[PDB]
């Protein structure tokens, strides 16, 4: 009977601050505050880059949310978001030694978020956008990364894409199929899906069939398009010009990657997919199909977003290293950096069907991602 | 002999974060992050007050500046401000065990600042405005404290006024004069001066005479009104309707409180003030008159802003206790609470001419301030 | 309603260490380890006092126990004592900012304990003996405090006596002007404080009755003999009931109603309310009027370590007075609670000032 | 001009403690102290292994010295040792997250040290003996590791031997010679030398030649045997039954390993060693021969104990992982565990002449050593 609530109540928060020194005397204050701190102020005004030498800015990250898409719970707001962003901050400290600080905003208009986060630049070495709904989060990420001079990263977009891509590459190796030749069905084209399709295409997949809640995205019957972003996905997708529902998409498919809803992939559809079919059922918290059921129906490899099962595709393998690398580099996160991360995660294990990527507590992963990202232009 | 710069470089910042637990395993994450943290999110969304029980909000404070008036250096900006705000955060932790975090903004238009800070409400239990220039900081303070539901406190305004008030009360006790009957000259109607005038009035002084760089403030010599705030001060000031320069003001005055520029009060003017005259010459870093010189010219009590001399009037006596009390009470900071603090500081020692207030390393002071503020809320 | 065990399990201890710096690079190591640290070594070897300037010694305290008298549980040993010493260390940091560290020893012969603790002198600025049984703890305290040159303090003797004395003085004030039961570590020292304070009729009682040199059965060691010699005015004698009959005060380190009550045994002695009777003090962090060491040790240790001298009668009585003056006594609150920070500041100030 | 002394003074120590929780109230005490702690006390008395579950014992280590052999300084005592043991503790935390405490003893008779440290067993998960002179440290290590049920490790003996061994294996590989055929001269048979000899023999070296102040160790020249431990070494070394000084020993030698004094190996001797000679000159702080001088005289590979030069053979690569592994395993440190560490360090890089082992800041090493040690007998 050890409750998450009980333990939060007892800890009164997961976020501590802490002093460099124990004793605080006249001399200490004259150094760390007035009058000595004036010199450090003069220095940082004359040259902002010197904040990276004389303050904590070289290692501080803002975890920014308006709570418009918290976990699986939806748009619950900044107050609901706060304990979740404290948890992320805790993870940042524990897995990367990054001093992360939750910034939960009571503003949800795009343009306003964007100008608020821009204003924080002097205070942080990096920005981690988290649990901000789609499609606004597409514009918010693009704008802030383009206009800020510290790295800006959105887990549910770039993190998921990185880890899905590394899993995909290893499953594909096990499958023994050519990347240019496989048919990959991606279902659920919100933040993750949009970015997954883009990774898959950069990597070499040529036949990506995208699907969302009114079917396969197709210019020619464009009832298939909630958003402009789905427009963009059909322009670069579905080479065979297929049309119909998920079930139709899966005919002959080699991979299904779902970042969508629970229990929607029926088991008999697996038998209409190609031989040695791979199923990434990452809907949170209930996967698109139950993993055992999928195994029983013939799946070669099954992955989910849960720690309950083997082959957990989890953002945690990505964000510590990426953020650490990017913040040290001090520049914009680039495609090359994200693909270095993909490759690092992938090579961080010898793939087997029951283990196509490492687990997050394997500290070598975080090291290798860090290194990969630090080293890339 | 150690440099402020060298030690900052070595420390790479004065701000740490730190974790509740050492070991981080599957179980710990299931409690402090997913899935357990979803319960906590649901509870805080349902009732935002619960952030005070389940997160660090009960003890976190944002130290907010745009760097428009840093220490004695002026409008150097948010980067120069950062190491200073780090210093302030250090002090909050050391003297009140408050987890303070610097928020240095690259926005300096007053309406934009206001709206940025408002949006941060969910992430903090209190706001400490710091080193924001006058006159914009008057409106900023007023608006944020009226519109936010966590306390907002600006040191240079409210802290200085609190300490100056407590100093004034004790000095007045030692002088043996009636508050209704004394003439008090306040010179320099900026951040501090403005607020010092208002406190003195709230306290019961009747003859306050305000002075700035174009002379005594009087509604009928409109030259003397450099903004709307000076006009406001002129309208609640100067009962005898006096007109002229600082020298004229001081004729018969009992107190001079200067928060202005260096070596401005000529020693011979002291002899034209009333008997047992009191001189708070708080201009930083050079006082309005040299303290020994003022003693020599007949000053009964002399106080400055420096540690160099007896009677250091410094904000540090005020902000720890006030902020701790206010965040705990969760309410807006009120005239009551500020006056509690004044009285608690004043009663924190037995006044004599060379010691009219306590030193800031006397930890009884911070406890008494804290207790006073907690109790009037 | 979270369990003490479950939370100890989740915390995996109440003791952390922590680094001054975050980033650790070639430069940092060259300053804090080799080769820079050799200069600091040379300096401390040439002058041991410099450990107070260059190391954490100025603020570290060893919390020493063999587990021979743990809380109310008895001689459970060093392993049972460990989570308790961890608690005491936690309190030391919380209430005095002292970096305390548990030293639970698997040795219980007194001369060996004494020489082990002596050998630790270079590593600490102070020693807090804790939960070591009587009567060996009387010799252990005296020897270590006489032979070491850092302060050594034993809670259950000096801390309990301080707090009991402050409680007593305030209770006496409310009374508008004394039986001590259980003459172990605490009782012994409680008796002597009450005498130093001015009480004339102290009556000491232990498991064989009221201590009277003329009834030799009542003298379980030399120390009870000593107490019998400076206690009991109407040279009276018998068990407790006779001991307590029409009684100024009852003070117990212990385990009928009819005859001010500090009953301070772990769990209880002897209605602790609704059986009448004016003032009622527990040991518990549970009920009104808790007489606990916590009010004393933080401040006393902080003061003593800073003054660097041996703890004296004067310093302990400072503490007694500072705790007693730390509130306005009313029957339901004859002393402050431990989380009133003012108390620890006042104790610290008092002890510093009498050093 | 930034001094080690100045910085130590400013930090007033490198050791902090820190609390799990920030606020302390009635409820907290009732859980972490009386009366709740009594249940934890009962549990640990009933079963001492439960200290690993309910206290910090699972992760605390005593750093034990009497200061009989501090750094390169000698027998300076426990006060001189203290700032050094604080440094070691700081390393333990930084590289392994181990909570290490300095225990510097004012007792230096060996039996007395032994009984003191045994008495501390309930308070620690592990013992790190440090800077205790030879030959008493031989008996001290052996007795404590035999008699205690927490691991006991002495750096200068076991750590130095582990790192020297890995360096040796990699150097040997680069050399392309067979381990059973090389002549290896070890000079300075103190805490390190004794153990280095024994590891090399375990590893497969057959011609090890031990040398100390009175010459090559040889039972037949009894002068050469300064204690029983040198006699022991003489009996398992020097198969060719050589006799004479270091210079004689080096004729035809393939490796020199010195853990002795500065500037004793003359450059021209290198030319009488075999082809592609390897020189580990680890005397601290001045090497047995200047490294450049050695290169200039024909050395194929040169290593020292300093960070000043390539190929730093330093204990830091070994102790964090070893201690962490051992303390978690809870059992006695074994020969298999130490050889796993040797292998793990060696494989943690691709050896080249200018880099035969990794540097300590390569965090992969510490992970690999930890894994190796945790996994072995």
């Amino acid at each position: 009977h050890v409750d998450a609530l009980e333990v939060h109540r007892f800890l009164k928060g997961k976020i501590r601050t802490a002093l460099p020194v124990e004793k605080v005397d006249r001399e200490t204050l004259s150094l760390l505050y007035t009058p000595g701190v004036a010199d450090v102020a003069r220095a940082c005004a004359e040259d902002p880059e010197k904040t990276y030498v004389y303050t904590s800015r070289w290692n501080t990250v803002a975890v920014v949310s308006d709570g418009s898409a918290v976990l699986g719970l939806g748009n619950i707001g900044p107050y609901g978001a706060l304990p979740v962003m404290e948890g992320k901050a805790f993870l940042f400290k524990a897995f990367a030694d990054i001093d992360a600080f939750p910034i939960c905003l009571s503003e949800s208009e795009e343009e306003k978020i964007i100008s608020i986060v821009k204003s924080l630049e002097p205070s942080f070495g990096g920005i981690n956008l988290e649990d901000i709904g789609a499609p606004k989060c597409f514009r918010i990420l693009q704008r802030l990364s383009e206009e800020m001079n510290i790295p800006v990263f959105h887990d549910d977009q770039q993190g998921t894409a990185v880890v899905v891509s590394a899993a995909f590459l290893n499953a594909l190796k096990l499958t023994e199929k050519k990347i240019e030749e496989v048919k990959v069905v991606v279902n659920g084209i919100g933040a993750a899906g949009y970015n997954i399709v883009k990774f898959l295409l950069d990597l070499g997949v040529k036949n990506v069939v995208a699907v969302d809640r009114k079917g396969i995205l197709n210019e020619n019957d464009p009832e298939t398009c909630l958003n402009e972003y789905h427009l963009e996905i059909a322009r670069i997708t579905n080479p065979e010009r297929l049309s119909g529902d998920l079930e139709t998409a899966l005919e002959g498919a080699d991979f299904f990657i779902g970042v969508s809803r629970g229990n929607i992939l029926k088991p008999e559809w697996i038998k209409k997919m190609s031989r040695k079919p791979v199923i990434f059922a990452l809907a949170n918290p209930v996967p698109e199909i139950d993993p055992e059921l999928a195994r029983e129906a013939g799946a070669f490899i099954v992955a989910t977003g849960r720690s309950d099962h083997p082959n957990q595709v989890n953002n945690l393998l990505a964000f510590p290293g990426i953020m650490k690398g990017a913040v040290e580099k001090r520049s914009k996160i680039t495609k090359n950096m994200l693909l270095s991360a993909v490759e690092a995660i992938a090579r961080s294990c010898e793939p087997e069907p029951e283990r196509i990527i490492p687990e997050a507590f394997d500290m070598k992963v975080h090291l290798n991602v860090y290194t990969a990202v630090k080293g890339s232009a």
